[PDB]
Parts: structure tokens; sequence; C-alpha cells
């Protein structure tokens, strides 16, 4: 349904896995 990249300074709302699992290479290395 939603999901909350509230990561420690982040908190990208996304109404869609992959926007979250294209969203995550902005907290990758
Ligand atoms: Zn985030």
């Amino acid at each position: 349904m939603v999901y909350v990249c509230h990561f420690e300074n982040c908190g990208r709302s996304f109404n869609d896995r992959r926007k979250l699992n294209r969203h995550k290479k902005i907290h990758t290395r």
C-alpha cells in the first residue's frame, strides 16, 4: 500500500515497493 523511507535523515513516502527498492540506492554504499 504505502511505504515511508523515514531513515535517520530521510522521510520519503511511496505508493509501491518498487519506488522504495529504487530509493534504497540513495542509502547504499
Ligand atoms: Zn529514505
